[PDB]
């Protein structure tokens, strides 16, 4: 129903010790990198939250993450979700805590919100009052700052990420063009930490409007 | 059944009137696209026929127009369909004007038909007799040249192209490389409008007798 | 049920047995590239080792060759499945005998098996002993040199793939970083025949182990959370 938070799940963690040195080449590892933590979950943008969260609540960086096409209710198999994410550290205890403030935040009770009576629209409007090292070189801004980090499905996006950059003083750094793989669309803001709130408020009301009349 | 149309669903269509200056920025906008006119449907091809139309009918560009994964089916969304579309004009007034030209236009009785008894094969075999800015613009011609515009599943698209390329005097502009986001294929042929007809006709007839007989190949 | 052999099905075969110009062009064929033979099946990894296996058996190169986004059980038209093949030979003759091999391979036993009961688990771990010219070219080696074909789902293959190259002496010639179109990934590595079929077993033996245990993390590490 209407404004129920819809819950991320975790699907799967490992990590990997001593990690080859083949593959680390291939993941474009630096030297101190010796672990990673592996991680998917069943929605992926609280999922890039919780990995950004991660780089500061540990010593890890985050080397590889992706959402899976046509996202989590198309999986085909069991563990896939529709993202994976990988950290890197320097040990096998860094590498766990960063998963365990990975995991902390997906349960904090952030998510995805529906719109309309069978959640068959949902957006994510979440505010992060200080970016970790990941999201700010996503969004090609100065860690420490603030951001909106907005999505919604790709016409509710398009009109939604219009009445945010309206409602507030805020920059458009990265624009998640539709599709991304999973089929929505956003586009992470910055600002003042007021702003970025009164960004993530407009969007929201905007994608809910949108639901409610979607042919006006 | 078989040579049955796929009535295509428009889901959802919303006008932004005076786009922002950081918006305008990141989809490269042009100072003079004030308004933009948003849709999306369940049938993508159909869809950018349409606004293709709709540049014909007012001064307006495509400036955005994208396929979702795995097509409308699989969407997991109620808005999603399997396209977004984005108009740009100088006014609101313009940009309704072509939303209009676009609804038109994919409600008019186009649409993929389908190719067997329960419509688990469809094709596209669409003729545009006078391309608008955005399709020739896409297959790299002038504007308001024709176009065979063919759409098949991957493999069926690959006989039926073969064979659309022998049956008139046409010059493939754009290769719908299997898989489209959609997992279809296809391309976009250029010509004469009869040639492009002529196409048209054996395209959909290759893509029939794929599906009558999808492992014969001796 | 785990290990059960997963069966692929090919869904669509035909030969165009005089490509246009047109379309040579557009697929950058080589002057000598006649006719073409088409191919759909619901396995891709599969498929792309049986078209490797046509290369060995006629006078065809594999000129196109990709997977589908989300995989077979997501497509939306009864020949689409999960992957597209094209060989091209100088001749319809040519092309035929390579499909037929193609054909052959698909319904050799080969497949991708279970991890776990209900099989929504699955992974391929082939070994290749004598690659042909398509996935020798692919993996950057010569023709006849053998491959580990390893491939699982995301977080699977990348701990597995880290289990395989420490238990044997192997290297990674090509990775399929996640998500492949069907939102899987994998690699293939080289090496000695013995060393890839050590590799193989690693990643089967990798794949289950996370399979049967997804979230032992969680009791072990995020207790008092
Ligand atoms: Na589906």
């Amino acid at each position: 129903m209407k404004n129920d938070l819809i819950r991320p799940n975790v699907l799967s963690v490992k990590i990997i010790s001593n990690v080859s040195p083949e593959m680390a080449k291939k993941l474009e590892l630096e030297p101190h990198h010796k672990s990673l933590g592996l991680i998917t979950a069943d929605c992926d943008d609280v999922t890039y939250t919780a990995l950004d969260e991660a780089t500061k609540a540990a010593e890890v960086d985050v080397v590889y993450a992706r959402s899976m096409y046509a996202g989590a209710g198309n999986a085909s198999t069991k563990l896939a979700g529709e993202v994976i994410g990988i950290l890197a550290g320097p040990s096998p205890a860094e590498v766990r805590s960063g998963l365990n403030a990975t995991l902390d935040f997906i349960d904090s009770g952030v998510g995805f919100v529906s719109a309309n009576e069978d959640d068959s629209i949902c957006y994510y409007a979440q505010c992060v009052s200080r970016t970790g090292s990941y999201l700010s070189k996503t969004a090609g801004i100065r860690e420490g700052e603030a951001l909106a980090y907005l999505v919604a499905p790709p016409l509710e996006a398009m009109y939604a990420l219009d009445a945010a950059l309206k409602a507030a003083d805020v920059e458009m750094c990265e624009f998640f063009a539709p599709p991304t793989e999973t089929n929505f669309a956003g586009a992470l803001l910055t600002g003042s930490q007021s702003a970025c709130k009164a960004a993530c408020d407009a969007f929201a009301e905007a994608v809910q409007s949108v639901a409610s009349n979607p042919l006006g």
